[PDB]
């Protein structure tokens, strides 16, 4: 909660990072948009622009996701768990927060069900 | 803090910041400068240097910021100082952004 851009030697080439990150973020936008149609959250609003993904859950809070290209990471701010950073794991084929080993899609699945009462499948 | 009062101040603080960083981008030369606001989120892309994100967290009555230099922070409104404060470090929101942009872009800025 004090450092930002930290150098690393296992540097995924910028081209490969954009493919994986663009595909993952696009998948999330489509599936969470369907989620808003099947549940009724007062103030629901998901949108993408200037490389940031924004999910407003009304009075429940706001999710923010964005690419941090210098670090080769996806960054997320959550109303439930705060900040986290995700790296691509070539052996698991998923985005992982190494401080806790939580997978990105499974974490959003777990938190959204607790907040809105209905399940979602982002895997 | 009343939810109504939180929305007033936070909209004022974020909007004030947006206009001043737009003027700053015109008077300095940053390759890839791009600032924008939409759906209550403020985004500052400094090209290859990274991306700032600021947004209101209404349940907590806080402004949240993600920085490529210092990472995450949370700000509360202090009625005696008239500023947003990160209580873990006592940093003011506008003074913190002033220091990092000057270090990054070489020119000073006035966000107060």
């Amino acid at each position: 909660h004090s450092s930002g851009l930290v150098p690393r030697g296992s540097h995924m080439q910028e081209e490969e990072f954009h493919k994986l990150a663009n595909f993952t973020i696009n998948h999330l936008l489509e599936k969470i948009e369907d989620y808003g149609d099947n549940v009724q959250i007062d103030g629901f609003d998901i949108d993408y622009g200037n490389e940031v993904l924004t999910l407003k859950l009304g009075s429940l809070g706001t999710y923010v996701l964005n690419k941090q290209t210098p670090n080769r990471q996806i960054w997320m701010s959550s109303p439930v768990s705060g900040p986290s950073r995700f790296d691509w794991d070539r052996d698991a084929n998923a985005w992982i927060y190494r401080r806790t080993e939580a997978k990105l899609h499974k974490l959003l699945e777990e938190e959204l069900e607790n907040l809105c009462g209905e399940p979602i499948q982002l895997s």
